[PDB]
RNA sequence: UUU
RNA sequence: UUU
């Protein structure tokens, strides 16, 4: 159905909309720009290869070139792979750029260039240089870049790729930018504010620099200045997980009082790890529109107790003043000063690592009436004491956040002490959303009675994951909670005792009881695995890894449960050839229609079990059991089965005709198995099949009645990749076929490969010639 | 430098001085006896091989044979492989056994058997039938045993290998057995005592079975009997995880007062699981020898606070009345009867599952003078309260055992609710001195105090608690001899490098799986809380998720081992931070560190110079490690064992020698080697050990292998690997088939994988004369 | 393989 | 692959 096969080891995309043909080499393991990439190209990535040189043929054709993605094919000694590390610096010759007439975006970012690359068209708006080796920049290596309007050129000097001296910048070297909107100079050893900087600049990022004093005339010009990040001048150095060299005698970042009187337009400061212990409020009375304001990691602790400067932000949106905690100080309350209730738009309110004993409801008052709070974030304080019913005044929030604290009656897991959270990679450029929710996790709570939520009815989900507590839950430890939608009990010890636990919570619609495993290790221990026919309208319950291995109960009901995830229990234990009282346990969930049960040890499955399982079955994952066998025809007993997930297990064939076992499968995962041959007619007439992953098995040879072209053509993706192929001429048709089918099959250029015969050894097979078959 | 290569795939062995010589042929995927076992065979050993009939042909030259192990050559369906099912019963023709003269032993248990083999020789003092087909005992099939003393019969038929009937044993089967000492029939649907039996029998085993009554004759004759086990007759079905039958009418097993009178040597008796509610003394009056006595998993709760019947016990080790509670009665208090004071022999003490609140000092008082008590085991009873204290009345003791309680301020995983606890397959800190038990309990807070008066305490063992706090030193005050602290499983917070330090005389230090407050970004932890442990030997600090430190070393004068296995020394070693790289050098006496699982994909150079001079024992196995430069091993100048296995290492050091002298054992097991260097081992004399399998070997010549460095080493592994079986391999053949040097799975997976011819083929099996023409 |  |  193809006539030319694509043979080019990139993907290639046509979005005629916008008149983009996309060419995506990314990880090729090139070692030269591939030949025939297509003329009319406009966007062209070729991150991480090693191409070691670009010249005037590199691009000599492909003169509709918007776009080129050259990084990462020399990266930097520390930050690349130390397995395969890059002998010499990208060598870029000559006119390599000149002619691309039309090029708007260059990225040679990780190349490890000494010198700004010149001859760059003057299309060019975007060039990206970070990752280099490029620390003096000079007005005239500038000339070049007349309509640039985006320039990055940061962590070009710092501790993973240090340049040993200080950054250099000409004065007014960015001055005749006349269209530069954006600046980036973060981790580069800069020593000053470069001035003078164009009055254009929307966006400047100075951050994690040398730069001990702002000028008071630093800013002067940029009336159109919406962010500026500052953020890493003068470091607070505690606790962090990265070489850091504070200021000289616990100075902080010196700012003028008058220096930002010129942003009138600025929305977003970040003023992170600059050491600060006072916030001027002159800093901000020519800024009006501030609405994202970072205060982390200085040394505010005794400020946010005073605060004045909040009376000059009406219109911020958030606030972040988390690990600003004095050292060796542990508080006994929070002293949130009044001034926090003129912040009349604030929305999220972020104060981790303040560090103090017990909350109290009033310490929360200059927030009661802040109309649009929807997050209050405090995270890592090591509180021990909290009336959690002083959150009945905040019902109107979204989110509150006592998560990593010491109570007992979504940001990543590193980020307030991460180097760089915004750097790029070389490859690329929850229950929030059911309504309220208190997040109690990786508390001390070992004990709960239905007081400690008092006046909490309007909470819709609940995070108690990773507390402590070791409890026989009876019904009667949740009852004001009305309203809850969501449970995480997850990592705690429930001692499911009673069938009765979690039936007061009435509206529940997900429960989460994973990990859980502490007292189904003990034997002869009773377990109610029953306690689901309470819950009348639970839609998805999790019960992985809790290491199951016997239940009091031997079946579980529900009317309305959907989605039973039962991942890493030991159903090979109680399903035991040999004892049939386990082997209904799901069947009367008769709604259900999606089943993990994969790494549950089951080596084999007892017969039974697929005549156990509940009418409405539609998803099974089997996955990552050692399953050695498996007795094909029992899916008949599934008749509503269309995704059946048997992948990584020890099975060496496939159906003698898959028609034959289930008429509704549609997706068939048998990725990371044996399997070393298909069968005569594999899939002779299975209509319904959509989908199927054959990857990462050691089939040899693929023939044309196991694939029928009348069941190919419906397939949305076939996957075949990484097996075990031999490029004989008993290979042709499935060759012929490989290369020229319309089914969508991943890695034909990467991984899709002879293993033999020696001649054809590692070759790809989407590039096999194999005329010498027909001679 | 032997003459005559080994083919056959088995190990043989000799002991010359009892005349043996050892044929093991375990799972070796046999389908028939291989030929050419040597004809002095005395213990041959075929268990787990498909050999589907034994004939006249089997042993015919073998007449030394003494020993035969024909076992699970065709298991029962439901005991064996689902996917490699026995499709009929092993086959064994007439006269099979008849000529083995010497033949002692005989095991074909496991191969689906319907009947006893006849024609076995006089000789035979052992038989094994367990987990056969055969439920129908008859006098005359049993004439052939005469001289027969060990008789194992159990396993025929039960709920895993079912014969859907009741068992069947004629009257007087077994009563010209007149040498016949052990015999067990257990698991096996027996529903009456066989009488009668031969009074020469120390032990009889019917446990598991569907005896409801015994009648007074039953042991009437059985004065040598010696062990006795009823056990399972009844059973306590409540929580069984195996299909679990109780009598009728909740009936126990009935036992009539006298029955074990002649029983006079009766040492052990067990009956665990019989549904008894009443222990009576009369059982045991004219026994007075017994040792060991299992009343587990009964009705027993109120009979504990009565107990006559220990009156009549004085020479008593073992007690166990485990799991005896009433079903639904969550007690207050343990009511011991004061009966057992007059258990003076009594060593070991086990009474989980009673189920009660609240243990108090006063309930054990009448074991205050039982002067012998070494065990005491009151786990898994939901206990909630219990002041530590009132076992300073109890230093004698070597185990103290509260594990799996819910207290706050080695039996198998599986035990009391086994099926089988002994059933045959086809194949800690106790010895520090008095421990205390804690573990898996629900202890959130310890303060010094807990522990006074237990100052005479060497293990305690703290692991899976819900301790979630910062230790100062302050805590474990009184227990001023303790030389082994398991923490493990807890939420350890080292703010204080001063945790533990009161701890003065601890040796051994337990604190991993203990990643709580290590997983929190920005938190503060002290790992150099080590110095003040002056004669700590050992640290675990494993699966911490420690990727942050506030102090850049740990320091040590005394400790020799350190496993620090699955943390992040990926993240304190990142390229570019040079702070941790001397973590470990101030633990000048270390000889043992454990970094596997630590995700070092690479090892910054600074590593190696950062170790602390003795080391002997260096893990880095499972790290994904991609590079290693080989050189800097030259600072290791104490190195003697280095695990890389599990990694992704693609080559070996051009010249071993100029990377380690000490090197003894060097484990590359599971990389990516596909070729070894030119001169890989030359000149490495002190190594002993290499360990290559699962790689990708494709050949190996003699100057990567000198013979002078392969003959010295005490084991050399090689198996899966992607040997290519050309003429070019012709000295790896060669020498593989004629070396001294031990080389496991030479007959399983030591393999060519080509050229085509020989694929699949072992290299021991391996011809090759085509290039010698 | 810019974290 | 007798648990
Ligand atoms: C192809 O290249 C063009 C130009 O380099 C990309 O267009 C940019 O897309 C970003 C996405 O947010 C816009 O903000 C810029 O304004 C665009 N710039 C120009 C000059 O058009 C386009 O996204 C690329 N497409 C692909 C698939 O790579
Ligand atoms: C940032 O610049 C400083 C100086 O401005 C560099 O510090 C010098 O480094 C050399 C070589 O390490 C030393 O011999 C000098 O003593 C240092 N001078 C000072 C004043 O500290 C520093 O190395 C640069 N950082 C990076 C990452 O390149
Ligand atoms: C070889 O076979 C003999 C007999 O089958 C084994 O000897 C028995 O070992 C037990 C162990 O205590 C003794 O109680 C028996 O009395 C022995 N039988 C005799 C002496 O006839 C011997 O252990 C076997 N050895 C090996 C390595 O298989
Ligand atoms: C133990 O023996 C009993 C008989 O006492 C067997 O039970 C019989 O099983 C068949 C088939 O299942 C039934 O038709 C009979 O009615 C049963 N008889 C009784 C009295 O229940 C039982 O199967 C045997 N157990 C094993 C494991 O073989
Ligand atoms: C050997 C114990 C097997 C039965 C059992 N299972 C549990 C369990 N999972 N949690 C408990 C928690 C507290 C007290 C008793 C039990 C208990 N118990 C004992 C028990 C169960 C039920 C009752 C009646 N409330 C009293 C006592
Ligand atoms: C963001 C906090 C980093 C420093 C830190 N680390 C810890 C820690 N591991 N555990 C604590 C436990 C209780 C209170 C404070 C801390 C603490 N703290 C704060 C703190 C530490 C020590 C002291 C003096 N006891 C007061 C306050
Ligand atoms: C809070 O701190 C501020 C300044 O640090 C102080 O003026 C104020 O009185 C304090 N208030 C309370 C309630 O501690
Ligand atoms: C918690 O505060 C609520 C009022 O919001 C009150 O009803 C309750 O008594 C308080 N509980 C404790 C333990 O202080
Ligand atoms: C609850 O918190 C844990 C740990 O903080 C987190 O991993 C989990 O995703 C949260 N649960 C929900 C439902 O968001
Ligand atoms: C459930 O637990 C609570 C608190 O322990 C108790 O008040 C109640 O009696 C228990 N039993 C029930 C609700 O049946
Ligand atoms: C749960 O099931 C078991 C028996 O299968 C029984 O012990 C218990 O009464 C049942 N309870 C409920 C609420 O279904
Ligand atoms: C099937 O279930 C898995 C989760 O177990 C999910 O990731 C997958 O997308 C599901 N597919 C369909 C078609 O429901
Ligand atoms: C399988 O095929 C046979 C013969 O074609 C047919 O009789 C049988 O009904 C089929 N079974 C199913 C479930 O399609
Ligand atoms: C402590 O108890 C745990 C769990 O009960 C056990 O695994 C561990 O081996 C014990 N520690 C020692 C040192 O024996
Ligand atoms: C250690 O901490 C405990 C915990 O409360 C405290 O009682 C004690 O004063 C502290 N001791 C030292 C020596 O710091
Ligand atoms: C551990 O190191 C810190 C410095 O990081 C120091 O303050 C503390 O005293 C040290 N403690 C010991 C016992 O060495
Ligand atoms: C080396 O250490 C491992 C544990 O990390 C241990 O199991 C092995 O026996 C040690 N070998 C020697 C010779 O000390």
């Amino acid at each position: 159905a193809r006539w030319f096969p694509k043979t080019l080891p990139c993907d290639v995309t046509l979005d005629v909309s916008k008149n983009h043909v996309i060419v995506d080499c990314t990880d090729k393991h090139l070692t030269e720009i591939p030949g025939g990439i297509p003329t009319n190209t406009t966007n062209l990535t070729l991150t991480i290869n090693h191409i070691p040189d670009i010249s005037p043929a590199s691009f000599h054709r492909l003169v509709h070139l918007v776009e080129i993605d050259f990084r990462c094919n020399c990266v930097p000694i520390r930050l690349g792979s130390k397995s395969n590390m890059c002998p010499r610096r990208l060598q870029i010759k000559p006119r390599s750029f000149s002619g691309l007439t039309y090029l708007k975006s260059l990225y040679l970012d990780g190349n490890q260039l000494l010198e700004i690359p010149q001859g760059l068209p003057p299309s060019l708006q975007l060039l990206s240089l970070e990752a280099n080796n490029i620390f003096s920049i000079r007005k005239e290596q500038l000339t070049e870049l007349a309509n640039i309007e985006i320039l990055y050129l940061g962590q070009n000097c710092y501790y993973r790729n240090p340049c040993y001296v200080s950054y250099s910048i000409e004065k007014d070297a960015f001055l005749n930018l006349t269209k530069l909107k954006v600046l980036s100079l973060k981790d580069n050893n800069v020593t000053t504010v470069p001035t003078v900087l164009p009055s254009t600049l929307t966006e400047l990022y100075l951050y994690n620099n040398m730069i001990a004093e702002i000028q008071e005339d630093d800013f002067n010009n940029l009336n159109q200045l919406q962010i500026l990040d500052l953020s890493g001048n003068c470091p607070r150095c505690y606790n962090a997980p990265f070489p850091c060299t504070p200021c000289k005698n616990n100075s902080p970042l010196q700012i003028p009082v008058n220096a930002f009187d010129a942003l009138t337009e600025l929305k977003v400061l970040r003023l992170h790890s600059n050491s600060l212990q006072h916030v001027p409020p002159r800093w901000f009375k020519n800024i009006n529109n501030l609405q994202e304001l970072d205060l982390s990691q200085n040394f505010l602790a005794k400020e946010i107790g005073d605060a004045k400067f909040l009376h000059f932000l009406p219109n911020l949106i958030q606030l972040d003043l988390s690990f600003n905690f004095e050292l060796q100080v542990y508080r006994a309350s929070m002293n949130l000063s009044q001034a926090f209730s003129s912040l009349k738009s604030l929305k999220i309110l972020r104060i981790r690592g303040y560090v103090f004993k017990e909350l109290k409801s009033f310490q929360l008052s200059p927030l009661h009436n802040l109309q649009n709070l929807e997050v209050l974030d405090l995270g890592t304080n090591f509180i021990k004491i909290a009336n959690l019913s002083m959150f009945k005044q905040f019902k109107r929030l979204k989110v509150i956040d006592l998560s990593v604290n010491k109570i007992s009656p979504v940001l990543e897991q590193l980020y307030y002490f991460r180097y760089d959270k915004y750097a790029r990679s070389c490859r690329f450029k929850s229950c929030y959303k059911y309504g309220q929710t208190l997040d109690l996790s990786k508390n001390s709570i070992f004990f709960i009675k239905s007081s400690d939520f008092q006046h909490l009815s309007f909470l819709k989900c609940l995070n108690l994951s990773g507390n402590l507590i070791s409890q026989t839950l009876n019904g009667s430890e949740f009852q004001p909670l009305a309203e809850l939608r969501y449970l995480d009990f997850s990592n705690n010890r429930l001692d499911l005792l009673h069938s009765t636990a979690f039936e007061e919570l009435r509206k529940l619609e997900v429960l989460d009881i994973s990990s859980n495993s502490h007292y189904f290790q003990s034997e002869g221990i009773t377990h109610m695995l029953n306690f689901t026919k309470n819950l009348k309208v639970l839609q998805k319950l999790m019960m992985n890894d809790n290491d199951i291995s016997s239940s009091t109960s031997r079946t579980m009901e529900s009317e309305s449960l959907r989605t039973l995830e039962f991942r890493g229990n030991h159903l090979d234990v109680l399903w035991r050839d040999g004892d049939n009282r386990y082997l209904q346990l799901f069947k009367n969930l008769l709604k259900l229609e999606e089943l993990d049960i994969s790494k549950n040890s089951l080596s084999f499955l007892p017969s039974g079990v697929f005549d156990g399982m509940p009418p409405n079955l539609k998803n099974l994952s089997l996955a990552k059991n050692g399953l050695k066998s498996f007795i094909w025809e029992k899916l008949r007993y599934l008749k509503n089965l269309e995704t059946l997930d048997l992948s990584h297990n020890q099975l060496t064939t496939v159906p003698e005709r898959l028609s034959n076992c289930s008429r509704s499968l549609k997706n068939l995962i048998l990725k990371n198995n044996q399997i070393r041959s298909l069968t005569k007619y594999f899939l002779q007439d299975a209509f319904q099949l959509r989908y199927l992953d054959l990857s990462s098995n050691k089939i040899q040879m693929i023939q044309k009645t196991s694939f029928p072209e009348n069941v190919l053509n419906n397939l949305k993706m076939l996957l075949l990749h990484h097996n075990r192929f031999l490029c004989t001429c008993d290979a042709v048709w499935f060759v012929w076929w490989v290369q020229h089918t319309e089914v969508t099959i991943p890695y034909l250029a990467t991984d899709v490969t002879c293993v033999g015969p020696g001649a054809h050894k590692g070759q790809s097979v989407i590039s096999l010639d194999l005329y010498t078959c027909e001679l």
